[PDB]
């Protein structure tokens, strides 16, 4: 569709499990390394191109940053691309890290 959606860690770690969707992390290299969401994409402007080449336009896509703000404007950039169902995680890794404390990863 034309619009993206806000959906809870709750939520995101659920389409995960049930491998309905993708989660792309959006933050720094840096930030990235120190702890993410075990199975996330790092998404930069780097490695758009491989990324979209990888995946379709009728993928659903959770994106997650530091807290929830910057994934709205990424998100749409996604749809703008052509990517149909697009999400934008509230509460980013802190509140990821906070939920599910055990399913973070580290470094690339
Ligand atoms: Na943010």
């Amino acid at each position: 569709m034309d619009q993206f959606e806000c959906i809870n860690v709750a939520d995101a770690h659920q389409k995960l499990q049930e491998k309905e969707a993708v989660l792309v992390d959006i933050r720094d290299p840096q930030s990235f390394a120190m702890g993410h969401a075990v199975q996330a994409f790092h998404l930069t402007n780097d490695t758009l191109g491989a990324f979209m080449r990888d995946n379709d336009f009728d993928t659903p896509v959770m994106v997650m940053c530091y807290h929830g703000n910057s994934s709205k404007g990424a998100a749409q950039y996604l749809l703008q691309q052509g990517y149909d169902v697009v999400y934008s995680i509230d509460g980013g890794f802190e509140a990821w890290q906070r939920q599910f404390p055990a399913e973070v990863a580290y470094g690339a």
